[PDB]
């Protein structure tokens, strides 16, 4: 019958019903949320006797194909992360159910965007930020293992989950957009706020694009707001240039999409194309002041508060700037990010 025998909605999602029992094994409790891939559902595994989160993929070839890549990437991670000490959500198994691929995960709590909303977008503390930063650098270290070389390609606050509302532990979720070094190279990957300059410029990219995203995420987690909130690629590039200046000439010379944001003057120098919206001149929106290094943190909301010293902010800003290096050949890599003084 049409609509998968009446089991699916107009968006190829399985219509979730509380209390349903799948495979005479999973007792579905309730829907947790939806994403572009489909839905995540809270369930009780009768066999293992534990709560699980089941990701129900949309009943559509394009989404099924992405989930098949995710399964392959998580299974290859499990072969190297059997202790699970590396901070990636753990896939327990998968199965097909009513023409939906279902991935069974350990149950986690809500995501880092939800954590910001509980904060009313005032940000979490610098100490909590440091703890988040340390775990994500360790995760990026694990993904950089040569036999893995996995690029997540969609790091953002909604793709990082707390294990538990009362603890600082986090895990990275959702590898449906992910890939390994040496596969297809795409335009328009990564969520726009977190999209690296390499990808905007249509250049080849590697694991460093996740570090760029990480840098943007960490500032957001403390300020409460995206660092670079582009409405489109040109706005996105221009907002990056406000904080970090014009990209180096050697990179723009190599960039296939450079002329979409920049032009060369007769003397050979690269300048922003003018499109209305007017931007701060390049490099004048100093991150020193977005973080309010000498002025009580973002918006002054940390004035008079311990664990927020000027030296802490100077170390934080230094680490962030290394993560937002324009050149992916020198952008700080996970191993050395973990030796930065912000963590000592
Ligand atoms: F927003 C939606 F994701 F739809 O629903 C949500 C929203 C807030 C949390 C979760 C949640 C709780 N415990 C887990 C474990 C894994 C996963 C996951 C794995 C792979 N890909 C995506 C998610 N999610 N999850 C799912
Ligand atoms: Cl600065």
């Amino acid at each position: 019958k049409v609509y998968n025998d009446g089991y699916d909605d107009d968006n190829y999602d399985y219509i979730v019903k509380n209390g349903e029992k799948w495979m005479d094994r999973y007792e579905i409790d309730s829907l947790i949320g939806k994403g572009s891939f489909g839905q995540v559902v809270k369930a009780y595994d009768r066999v293992e006797q534990e709560w699980v989160a089941i990701k129900i993929i949309k009943n559509k070839k394009a989404f099924l194909n992405q989930a098949q890549i995710e399964v392959r990437l998580l299974e290859l991670m499990n072969k190297h992360d059997t202790e699970m000490k590396y901070y990636i959500v753990h896939l327990k198994r998968h199965f097909m159910f009513r023409n939906h691929l279902c991935l069974v995960f350990e149950m986690l709590s809500y995501n880092l965007y939800d954590l910001l909303r509980n904060t009313n977008f005032r940000g979490v503390s610098l100490n909590l930020t440091r703890k988040f930063a340390q775990q994500m650098c360790t995760a990026l270290l694990f993904l950089a293992t040569p036999e893995l070389s996995i690029i997540h390609c969609d790091l953002k606050p909604e793709n990082i989950l707390l294990c538990n509302p009362k603890r600082s532990a986090i895990k990275i979720v959702d590898f449906g957009s992910s890939c390994q070094l040496g596969q297809r190279i795409y335009q328009y990957i990564q969520s726009r706020f977190y999209r690296s300059p390499e990808v905007l410029l249509g250049m080849p990219y590697d694991l460093a694009i996740d570090m760029w995203s990480l840098g943007c995420i960490l500032v957001e987690m403390h300020t409460g707001e995206p660092l670079f909130s582009g409405a489109n690629e040109v706005d996105q590039m221009n907002k990056i240039v406000e904080v970090l200046g014009i990209p180096p000439a050697h990179i723009l010379d190599q960039a296939p999409k450079a002329r979409k944001f920049f032009e060369k003057l007769p003397d050979g120098t690269w300048n922003l194309k003018k499109t209305k919206r007017e931007y701060k001149p390049p490099g004048t929106r100093k991150l020193h002041n977005i973080l309010g290094v000498e002025t009580g943190g973002p918006g002054g909301r940390r004035a008079g508060e311990s664990g927020h010293t000027v030296a802490d902010y100077l170390k934080f800003k230094d680490l962030i700037l290394r993560m937002l290096d324009y050149d992916p050949k020198t952008r700080i890599q996970p191993y050395y990010a973990l030796q930065h003084s912000f963590f000592k």
